[PDB]
């Protein structure tokens, strides 16, 4: 074989070769000494060659590629950049740009939707309060009732010595985390900070496991304000079991919207600070992390005790059966109220499907192994067996820490 | 420079600095990372040697004594004179403990320190590979209270072929391709069987039939031995509440020992040197019983528990899984013979992880191995970052011999 990464699946024998790696112009954190893979946290010239890399890209994906309309676009580019340090991208750049980084994103299993985006652009958007009618309106639409929609919201880039847009909160909807007088919290312990910050900034708070967040929002220098959700747009979906009938008595809960609110788009050296964007839910995220992690509602060895699981041994599997059947109600309940979701089996079938199509189109997809095998029942998937090559492409989103 | 290793459910942070040792090189770079992959004169040979040398003198707290610096004149004397040298019986059993200490894929490494290490250099026949494995495999194995151990075979030598042992295991089960495409036992273990076959072996015709070894001594076609049934002590499978599960005629081997990978310490590779310690119960639940490539055995368990098979969301793979390692746990129990289940496995890895960080500043994991192939976020292994890197002595991937 090619000197790019051979790539191996492991169940089926199949092999690949990754060239699409070699389009990759930034370095991860390995090196040939160390494998840093599993780390969760890893000028006009530099703006310039992102640019016309981008726009090379866009005019490669309409098939004008070398042609005047391209020459012409990054000549306009150029100039834009010359004059006045950034430049702007067209609308259809933009969605090219945002499907393109979701495309991009080595971390999400669902990119084989990528295609199927709904961008909205919200770049005229000039105060906190104006940023929070476009939220409203995105949820709206993402949310359609439970038929749930992929979505993008784009505020204006970052600009020349002027304050960024930002959405403070990690994510459009979230529960609050209290701290108690006795040292635990009640709610969701992740979002103990954000929602003392929203106390901070005025808000009332409630005293329940899944009281919703307010959004604080910042406009360009400004602090930030804060906007409490009308609750009939925050669709939620009480949790119940198909056959454990004391599961719905347990009062557990979570809501249908995965926004992600606190990534950074990057589109040819642009960065769109506040773009928050939304899915719908693989149900381990909900079942297995939000609910079991030790970190977080750590509601197992209730569940457990209720099944009236041996919770004094490791070795009565006490912790995989709870974590199966809170998974189950997850599903059930999500299905129940018809509020879209995709089991942990169905989506990484159609990961390997989208790994299949990527290989055609590009010659590769980059992904990151740790992150998309699921968090219970890893090797029950296809996924799991599949070799994969990390890399970073652009368009692309990342994290930015807190604003705080 | 020192890469910083977080562990996300607890908060707490360490420092790696003991990857500064490495010496050999992985398959990531800057531009792409490849952790996920399976698999990967005079003068270099002087310098492992060297470094291996101050390795031991330092383990017994003897650095620039007399008898380190007469044990270094010797490594170079004979290395000089003849291109190689020879590893005293001390030596080799630090060195054993060492690559073990070293093996990134490991999560049963709290034990590093309890190794039995047989020496077997002085084999040189087929015939006496056979003895000292059976030796090995009677001692480890002590009725069911199992033992870690290694039985270190002759150095490779430029001249000639190596010491081999052609199974991936000492114990395995056969898999007999089917006229009609069929697998009937193990279907990894389909080209070590036809090999037995065509060696001379007569075959059994059951799930279960426990293989032959073929065995290699330098330049000669590999020997067929049978190891005697009354050596192989294996765990009929049955479910403390299903009592259906027995009826699946399922079973496997008490002793996990591995006997393909090459053992290098101080730049000298012992080809044949087969270890073994004990199972954590998801390698034979999970992944020997369950992979769809291995015995495939979810959907009849599914099937036996009533369970609706025809939709993924009714997390019926999932469902019989659990009651698979389950079914392994308690029979294994039953038959007292040892066996760790992965929360315990896991428990017991983060504190080797506390205890080498104390001891030497880091510990070098590869995440996608140490974190179990079902319940992974259950276990505290998720939460940790890994730092991966090769230490060397090590242990090291090997090709089949044929
Ligand atoms: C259509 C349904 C989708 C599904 C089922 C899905 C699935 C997932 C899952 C399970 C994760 C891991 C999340 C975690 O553990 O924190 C993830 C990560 C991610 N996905 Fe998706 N995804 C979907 C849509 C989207 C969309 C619309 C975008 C952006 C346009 C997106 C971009 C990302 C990114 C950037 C990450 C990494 C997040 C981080 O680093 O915290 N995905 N995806
Ligand atoms: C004491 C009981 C032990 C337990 C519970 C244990 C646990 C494990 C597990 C679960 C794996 C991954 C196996 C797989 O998925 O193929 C593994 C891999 C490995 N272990 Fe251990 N281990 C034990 C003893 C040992 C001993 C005695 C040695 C050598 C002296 C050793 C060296 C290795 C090496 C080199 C690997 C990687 C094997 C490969 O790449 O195929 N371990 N261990
Ligand atoms: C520190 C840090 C770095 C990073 N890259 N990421 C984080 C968010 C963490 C990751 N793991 C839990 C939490 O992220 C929770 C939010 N995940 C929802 C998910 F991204 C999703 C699902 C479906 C559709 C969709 F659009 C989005 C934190
Ligand atoms: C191609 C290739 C490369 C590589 N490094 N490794 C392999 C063996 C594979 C790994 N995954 C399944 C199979 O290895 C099965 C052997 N595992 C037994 C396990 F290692 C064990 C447990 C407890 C104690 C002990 F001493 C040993 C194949
Ligand atoms: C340490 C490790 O990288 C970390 O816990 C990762 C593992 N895999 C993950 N995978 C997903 N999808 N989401 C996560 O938050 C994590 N956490
Ligand atoms: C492709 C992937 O690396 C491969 O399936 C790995 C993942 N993790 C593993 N983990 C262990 N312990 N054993 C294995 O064989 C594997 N296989
Ligand atoms: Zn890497």
């Amino acid at each position: 074989g090619p000197k790019f990464p051979r790539v191996k699946n492991w169940e089926l024998g199949s092999i690949t070769y990754d060239t699409l790696c070699a389009q990759s112009q930034q370095d991860g954190p390995c090196t040939p000494r160390r494998c840093l893979g599993s780390l969760v946290l890893p000028p006009a010239e530099q703006l310039l060659s992102q640019a016309r890399d981008f726009i090379n890209q866009y005019y490669s994906s309409i098939k004008r590629s070398g042609s005047q309309a391209h020459e012409e676009r990054l000549q306009e580019v150029e100039a834009e950049v010359a004059s006045t340090g950034t430049y702007h991208l067209r609308e259809s750049e933009l969605v090219f740009g945002a499907k393109q980084a979701w495309r991009n994103a080595p971390r999400c299993v669902g990119r084989i939707q990528w295609g199927k985006l709904q961008v909205f652009d919200a770049r005229d958007c000039s105060s906190a309060q104006e940023m929070f009618t476009y939220i409203c309106n995105h949820i709206k639409y993402a949310t359609n009732r439970g038929n749930l929609r992929s979505a993008i919201t784009v505020f204006p880039q970052r600009a020349p010595g002027r304050g960024d847009f930002r959405i403070w909160n990690s994510q459009l909807v979230r529960y609050a985390g209290y701290r108690q007088q006795d040292g635990s919290v009640r709610g969701d312990p992740a979002n103990v900070e954000i929602t003392e910050l929203c106390i901070q900034h005025g808000w009332t708070p409630g005293n329940g496991r899944f009281d919703v967040l307010p959004l604080l929002l910042q406009a360009p220098d400004e602090a930030p304000e804060l906007f409490v959700l009308p609750p009939e747009l925050v669709l939620e979906v009480p949790l119940e079991h198909p056959t454990l009938e004391w599961f719905a008595a347990l009062g557990l809960r979570w809501y249908a919207l995965p926004a992600v609110s606190n990534m950074l788009l990057e589109i040819g050296g642009l960065e769109f600070s506040a773009a928050p964007f939304s899915g719908w839910y693989m149900s381990t995220e909900i079942g297995t992390r939000n609910l079991c992690d030790p970190h977080r509602y750590n509601i197992l060895e209730d569940v457990a005790v209720c099944m009236d699981l041996d919770t004094r041994t490791t070795s009565s599997l006490w912790k995989d059966k709870a974590a199966v059947e809170i998974n189950l109600a997850v599903l059930h309940s999500f299905q129940l109220a018809k509020v879209t979701i995709v089991d942990h089996h169905a989506a990484t079938v159609s990961f390997m499907k989208h790994l299949d199509n990527e290989q055609k189109a590009r010659g590769g997809c980059p992904a990151d192994w740790a992150w998309i095998v699921p968090p219970i029942s890893g090797s029950l998937t296809p996924v799991f067996h599949q070799e994969m090559v990390n890399y970073i492409l652009s368009p692309a989103f990342r994290y930015q820490p807190d604003p705080w």
